[PDB]
């Protein structure tokens, strides 16, 4: 029963750690409270850097085969004229981005896992106790099925509400809401959306981003303050909404605004603004949404747990092969990922607070 690392967590991030360290023979165990089939919202976006993790962890082919979309461009608008146009290959080839629902390529990583004989993936169980030796580290785990498993090294990629770092960390973080909620609704395929990603935000504190997701369809994001969002949700016919959308949103997007057919589907999409001081301690290790949480109107959250499971991939590949010790591969893992995330969750809380006010806005994308 002895194995080298305890995943808490099977979602994107988890699910990728897990593949990666499996690839390398590694014994591994993934605990995830869901069933392995239960599909929800998620983020969508792969950017360079997550792109290159995919790359290498052999997956990038499929990922464009099972209805990921590369992209290069994005418009943004403010009170509905265009603010900023980005092309992000005018310089880089590789500059391009790809639009990939996160459960799609989750999926794809669990067939592949399936592949690797040295993960096991526990599907609808939980931790239910650990013990720690004299040196503080975690040394036997007992799930709720009653196996009782002696890990090396136990990693949270258990999302935003973390177990791992909540009760195995005993870290508590002081979440204040934003004034303004997100949703996530997905509708039928424009083919202005087909054509480009347009980010409108308006004046009035109204945000809708509408991009292609998969073969044939659309995700809107919106946002409004809490208020208005809870009473453009309740004509759930959709007329309040495409109307408050066309006060902002121009004719290139007129037949997306007329895909929103009704509300009932939209989602809400959880917000924090987090970037923890320690992604470590002792023999506990710590990746996505568990250390980070970026505004969603970055889409980043799936990226950045993909860029960090790569990085704690190769700093356990090197502790458990010997050539370092782990609380050194660990502050390694920190020092590569900690001012990256870093990065995005200011980006973020500047995007968010910024969206009103037109040329501060224009201010945060240049940088
Ligand atoms: C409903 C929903 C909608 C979202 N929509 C968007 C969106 O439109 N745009 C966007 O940019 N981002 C969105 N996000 C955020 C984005 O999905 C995350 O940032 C990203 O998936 C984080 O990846 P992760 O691998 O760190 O954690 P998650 O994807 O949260 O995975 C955590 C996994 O751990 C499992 N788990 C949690 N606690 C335990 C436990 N105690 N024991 C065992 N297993 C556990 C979960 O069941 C889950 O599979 C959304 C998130 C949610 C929940």
């Amino acid at each position: 029963n002895h194995i080298d690392v305890l995943i808490n967590g099977c979602g994107i991030g988890g699910a990728m750690l897990a593949y990666l360290l499996g690839r390398q023979g590694h014994r591994v165990v993934v605990v995830e409270q869901a069933r392995r089939e239960y599909a929800r919202n998620r983020a969508d976006l792969l950017k360079p850097a997550g792109i290159r993790v995919v790359e290498a962890a052999g997956l990038l082919a499929e990922v464009t085969r099972r209805g990921g979309r590369v992209r290069h461009e994005l418009e943004v608008y403010h009170d509905g004229e265009l603010l900023r146009y980005f092309n992000y290959s005018s310089v880089d080839a590789r500059g391009y981005f790809i639009l990939m629902p996160g459960e799609s390529l989750r999926r794809l990583v669990l067939e592949k896992i399936d592949g690797e004989a040295t993960v096991e993936m526990l599907f609808e169980t939980r931790i239910e106790a650990v013990q720690r030796d004299e040196r503080h580290a975690i040394d036997q785990v007992r799930l709720n099925d009653g196996r009782v498993l002696r890990p090396r090294v136990v990693v949270g990629a258990d999302g935003i509400a973390s177990y791992v770092r909540r009760r195995l960390l005993d870290i508590d973080v002081e979440r204040r809401p934003y004034p303004s909620p997100m949703l996530v609704g997905t509708f039928a395929l424009a083919p202005c959306v087909a054509e480009r990603n347009r980010l409108y935000v308006d004046s009035q504190g109204g945000l809708a981003y509408f991009y292609p997701i998969g073969f044939d369809r659309a995700r809107l994001v919106v946002s409004f303050p809490r208020e208005e969002a809870r009473e453009l949700m309740a004509d759930t016919r959709g007329e309040s909404l495409r109307r408050r959308l066309q006060r902002f949103v121009g004719d290139e997007s007129a037949e997306a605004i007329a895909a929103v057919t009704g509300t009932s589907r939209f989602k809400g999409i959880p917000i924090g603004y987090l970037n923890l001081d320690r992604y470590w301690a002792d023999n506990v290790a710590m990746l996505g949404d568990a250390i980070h949480n970026v505004h969603p109107i970055t889409g980043q959250g799936m990226n950045l747990a993909i860029e960090d499971a790569s990085a704690l991939a190769d700093a356990l590949d090197l502790a458990l092969r010997d050539a370092c010790a782990l609380e050194d591969a660990l502050a390694g893992y920190q020092a590569e990922r900690f001012p990256v995330n870093q990065a995005i969750v200011s980006y973020g809380h500047a995007l968010a607070t910024s969206l009103e006010d037109r040329q501060r806005f224009a201010g945060v994308f240049d940088t």
